[PDB]
Protein backbone atom coordinates (compact mmCIF):
# COMPACT_ATOMS: atom_id res chain seq x y z
CA UNK A 1 0.00 0.00 0.00
CA UNK A 2 1.06 3.61 -0.33
CA UNK A 3 0.72 3.92 3.45
CA UNK A 4 3.15 1.07 4.19
CA UNK A 5 5.72 2.24 1.64
CA UNK A 6 5.42 5.91 2.64
CA UNK A 7 5.86 4.95 6.28
CA UNK A 8 9.14 3.22 5.38
CA UNK A 9 10.28 6.11 3.14
CA UNK A 10 9.78 8.54 6.03
CA UNK A 11 11.77 6.29 8.38
CA UNK A 12 14.65 5.98 5.89
CA UNK A 13 14.76 9.66 4.95
CA UNK A 14 14.26 11.17 8.42
CA UNK A 15 15.83 8.72 10.78
CA UNK A 16 17.91 5.82 9.52
CA UNK A 17 19.32 6.24 5.99
CA UNK A 18 22.71 4.74 6.84
CA UNK A 19 21.01 1.52 7.96
CA UNK A 20 19.89 1.18 4.32
CA UNK A 21 23.26 2.09 2.82
CA UNK A 22 22.20 5.65 1.92
CA UNK A 23 24.30 8.78 2.54
CA UNK A 24 22.17 11.94 2.68
CA UNK A 25 23.75 15.22 1.69
CA UNK A 26 23.73 18.24 3.97
CA UNK A 27 20.22 19.12 2.78
CA UNK A 28 18.80 15.65 3.52
CA UNK A 29 18.73 14.48 -0.12
CA UNK A 30 19.48 10.93 -1.29
CA UNK A 31 19.46 9.44 -4.79
CA UNK A 32 15.92 8.31 -5.59
CA UNK A 33 17.37 5.37 -7.52
CA UNK A 34 19.23 4.12 -4.44
CA UNK A 35 16.11 4.74 -2.31
CA UNK A 36 14.18 2.36 -4.62
CA UNK A 37 16.91 -0.23 -4.10
CA UNK A 38 16.66 0.33 -0.36
CA UNK A 39 12.85 0.10 -0.21
CA UNK A 40 12.94 -3.02 -2.41
CA UNK A 41 14.79 -4.76 0.45
CA UNK A 42 11.43 -4.73 2.27
CA UNK A 43 8.88 -4.31 -0.57
CA UNK A 44 10.49 -5.80 -3.70
CA UNK A 45 7.57 -4.77 -5.99
CA UNK A 46 8.24 -1.03 -5.52
CA UNK A 47 9.30 0.94 -8.61
CA UNK A 48 10.81 4.42 -9.01
CA UNK A 49 7.54 5.35 -10.70
CA UNK A 50 5.68 4.30 -7.52
CA UNK A 51 7.89 6.33 -5.18
CA UNK A 52 7.45 9.35 -7.46
CA UNK A 53 3.66 8.92 -7.37
CA UNK A 54 3.77 8.69 -3.55
CA UNK A 55 5.60 12.04 -3.46
CA UNK A 56 3.14 13.64 -5.88
CA UNK A 57 0.07 12.38 -4.00
CA UNK A 58 1.23 12.78 -0.39
CA UNK A 59 -1.43 14.58 1.67
CA UNK A 60 1.02 16.56 3.84
CA UNK A 61 3.67 17.24 1.20
CA UNK A 62 6.08 15.12 3.24
CA UNK A 63 8.56 14.68 0.39
CA UNK A 64 10.48 16.73 -2.16
CA UNK A 65 12.11 15.57 -5.40
CA UNK A 66 14.63 17.55 -7.45
CA UNK A 67 15.94 15.68 -10.48
CA UNK A 68 17.45 12.46 -9.16
CA UNK A 69 17.37 13.54 -5.48
CA UNK A 70 14.65 12.94 -2.88
CA UNK A 71 14.24 14.07 0.74
CA UNK A 72 11.83 14.32 3.60
CA UNK A 73 10.90 17.99 3.88
CA UNK A 74 10.76 17.95 7.72
CA UNK A 75 11.06 15.77 10.79
CA UNK A 76 14.68 14.61 10.47
CA UNK A 77 16.44 13.31 13.59
CA UNK A 78 19.89 14.06 12.12
CA UNK A 79 21.33 17.48 11.21
CA UNK A 80 19.95 18.99 8.00
CA UNK A 81 19.92 22.43 6.40
CA UNK A 82 16.44 23.10 4.97
CA UNK A 83 16.38 26.17 2.71
CA UNK A 84 12.66 25.97 2.03
CA UNK A 85 10.63 28.74 0.43
CA UNK A 86 9.63 31.43 2.92
CA UNK A 87 6.07 31.73 4.21
CA UNK A 88 5.64 35.50 3.92
CA UNK A 89 1.80 35.31 3.93
CA UNK A 90 0.60 33.59 7.11
CA UNK A 91 -0.52 36.03 9.80
CA UNK A 92 -1.21 33.42 12.50
CA UNK A 93 0.22 29.93 13.11
CA UNK A 94 -0.37 27.28 15.78
CA UNK A 95 1.87 25.18 18.02
CA UNK A 96 0.56 22.06 19.76
CA UNK A 97 2.16 21.14 23.08
CA UNK A 98 1.28 19.76 26.52
CA UNK A 99 0.10 21.84 29.47
CA UNK A 100 3.15 20.94 31.58
CA UNK A 101 5.29 22.86 29.05
CA UNK A 102 3.47 26.18 29.60
CA UNK A 103 5.67 27.26 32.54
CA UNK A 104 8.94 26.97 30.62
CA UNK A 105 7.46 28.37 27.40
CA UNK A 106 5.98 31.35 29.24
CA UNK A 107 9.48 31.98 30.62
CA UNK A 108 11.70 31.20 27.60
CA UNK A 109 9.44 31.01 24.52
CA UNK A 110 9.22 27.96 22.26
CA UNK A 111 12.60 26.44 21.62
CA UNK A 112 13.44 23.53 19.32
CA UNK A 113 14.05 20.25 21.10
CA UNK A 114 17.11 18.98 19.18
CA UNK A 115 18.35 22.35 17.92
CA UNK A 116 17.23 23.13 14.33
CA UNK A 117 13.58 24.15 14.13
CA UNK A 118 10.34 24.62 16.03
CA UNK A 119 7.37 23.06 14.24
CA UNK A 120 4.23 25.14 13.62
CA UNK A 121 1.05 24.41 11.62
CA UNK A 122 -1.42 26.51 9.65
CA UNK A 123 -4.39 24.50 11.03
CA UNK A 124 -5.51 24.44 14.63
CA UNK A 125 -6.52 20.79 14.05
CA UNK A 126 -3.06 19.67 12.93
CA UNK A 127 -1.41 21.48 15.83
CA UNK A 128 -3.66 19.73 18.35
CA UNK A 129 -3.08 16.35 16.70
CA UNK A 130 0.66 17.10 16.86
CA UNK A 131 0.59 17.92 20.57
CA UNK A 132 -1.19 14.65 21.32
CA UNK A 133 2.17 13.01 20.50
CA UNK A 134 3.59 14.21 23.84
CA UNK A 135 0.67 13.37 26.15
CA UNK A 136 -3.04 13.71 26.91
CA UNK A 137 -3.36 17.26 28.27
CA UNK A 138 -2.81 19.17 25.04
CA UNK A 139 -2.95 22.93 24.59
CA UNK A 140 -2.57 24.82 21.32
CA UNK A 141 -0.69 28.12 21.31
CA UNK A 142 -1.63 30.85 18.85
CA UNK A 143 1.45 32.41 17.25
CA UNK A 144 1.44 35.92 15.75
CA UNK A 145 3.56 35.10 12.71
CA UNK A 146 3.70 38.74 11.65
CA UNK A 147 5.29 39.56 15.00
CA UNK A 148 7.70 36.65 14.48
CA UNK A 149 8.81 37.96 11.09
CA UNK A 150 9.25 41.48 12.42
CA UNK A 151 11.56 40.15 15.14
CA UNK A 152 13.72 38.88 12.26
CA UNK A 153 12.68 35.19 12.19
CA UNK A 154 12.10 33.45 8.86
CA UNK A 155 9.12 31.08 8.74
CA UNK A 156 9.70 28.42 6.07
CA UNK A 157 7.12 26.30 4.25
CA UNK A 158 8.18 22.75 5.12
CA UNK A 159 5.03 21.02 3.92
CA UNK A 160 1.50 21.77 2.82
CA UNK A 161 0.69 22.27 6.52
CA UNK A 162 3.99 22.32 8.43
CA UNK A 163 5.93 25.54 9.01
CA UNK A 164 9.37 25.73 10.63
CA UNK A 165 11.08 28.57 12.51
CA UNK A 166 14.22 28.66 14.65
CA UNK A 167 12.54 29.93 17.83
CA UNK A 168 9.33 31.61 19.00
CA UNK A 169 9.82 34.43 21.55
CA UNK A 170 7.25 34.63 24.34
CA UNK A 171 6.09 38.02 23.01
CA UNK A 172 4.84 36.30 19.83
CA UNK A 173 2.31 34.02 21.60
CA UNK A 174 -1.08 35.72 21.35
CA UNK A 175 -3.32 33.10 23.01
CA UNK A 176 -3.83 29.58 24.38
CA UNK A 177 -6.55 27.16 23.23
N1 LIG B 1 7.47 0.98 14.79
C1 LIG B 1 7.68 2.41 14.60
N2 LIG B 1 7.43 3.28 15.56
C2 LIG B 1 7.61 4.59 15.41
N3 LIG B 1 8.08 5.09 14.26
C3 LIG B 1 8.36 4.26 13.23
C4 LIG B 1 8.18 2.91 13.36
N4 LIG B 1 8.54 2.34 12.18
C5 LIG B 1 8.94 3.31 11.35
N5 LIG B 1 8.84 4.47 11.97
C6 LIG B 1 9.17 5.80 11.39
O1 LIG B 1 9.79 6.67 12.37
C7 LIG B 1 9.13 7.97 12.33
C8 LIG B 1 8.35 8.22 13.64
O2 LIG B 1 8.33 9.62 14.03
P1 LIG B 1 7.81 10.80 12.93
O3 LIG B 1 9.02 11.14 12.07
O4 LIG B 1 7.32 12.04 13.65
O5 LIG B 1 6.58 10.29 11.93
C9 LIG B 1 5.23 10.11 12.38
C10 LIG B 1 4.39 10.37 11.15
O6 LIG B 1 5.01 11.46 10.37
P2 LIG B 1 4.01 12.61 9.81
O7 LIG B 1 2.66 12.01 9.54
O8 LIG B 1 3.90 13.70 10.85
O9 LIG B 1 4.61 13.23 8.56
C11 LIG B 1 4.57 9.04 10.39
N6 LIG B 1 3.59 8.83 9.50
C12 LIG B 1 2.29 8.72 9.74
N7 LIG B 1 1.65 8.54 8.58
C13 LIG B 1 2.57 8.50 7.59
C14 LIG B 1 2.55 8.34 6.18
N8 LIG B 1 1.29 8.13 5.50
N9 LIG B 1 3.68 8.38 5.51
C15 LIG B 1 4.87 8.57 6.12
N10 LIG B 1 4.91 8.72 7.44
C16 LIG B 1 3.80 8.69 8.18
O10 LIG B 1 4.57 8.01 11.41
C17 LIG B 1 5.02 8.62 12.65
C18 LIG B 1 3.95 8.37 13.71
O11 LIG B 1 3.00 9.45 13.57
P3 LIG B 1 1.45 9.18 14.03
O12 LIG B 1 0.60 10.14 13.25
O13 LIG B 1 1.36 9.43 15.51
O14 LIG B 1 1.07 7.59 13.69
C19 LIG B 1 0.01 7.41 12.70
C20 LIG B 1 -0.05 6.00 12.15
O15 LIG B 1 1.30 5.45 12.08
C21 LIG B 1 -0.90 5.30 13.20
N11 LIG B 1 -1.58 4.08 12.69
C22 LIG B 1 -1.75 2.98 13.39
N12 LIG B 1 -2.41 2.07 12.65
C23 LIG B 1 -2.66 2.61 11.44
C24 LIG B 1 -3.30 2.13 10.27
N13 LIG B 1 -3.86 0.78 10.23
N14 LIG B 1 -3.40 2.94 9.20
C25 LIG B 1 -2.90 4.17 9.24
N15 LIG B 1 -2.28 4.65 10.33
C26 LIG B 1 -2.14 3.90 11.45
O16 LIG B 1 -1.89 6.28 13.60
C27 LIG B 1 -1.32 7.61 13.43
C28 LIG B 1 -2.21 8.49 12.56
O17 LIG B 1 -1.43 8.99 11.51
C29 LIG B 1 8.20 7.91 11.10
O18 LIG B 1 8.93 8.21 9.90
C30 LIG B 1 7.82 6.44 11.06
O19 LIG B 1 7.41 6.07 9.73
CL1 LIG C 1 17.45 -2.52 7.40
CL1 LIG D 1 12.37 19.38 10.88
CL1 LIG E 1 0.26 18.15 30.51
K1 LIG F 1 15.53 13.48 3.95
K1 LIG G 1 8.94 34.23 7.05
Amino acid sequence: SRFKVSKLMAYILRHSPWEFGLEPDEEGFVSIEELVNAVRKVYPWVTEEYIREIVERDEKGRYEIRGNKIRARYGHSYPVILRHEEDKESKVLYHGTVRRNLKGIMREGIKPMKRQYVHLSINYEDAYNTGMRHGEDVVVLIIDAECLRNKGYKILKAGKKVRIVKHVPVDCISGIL
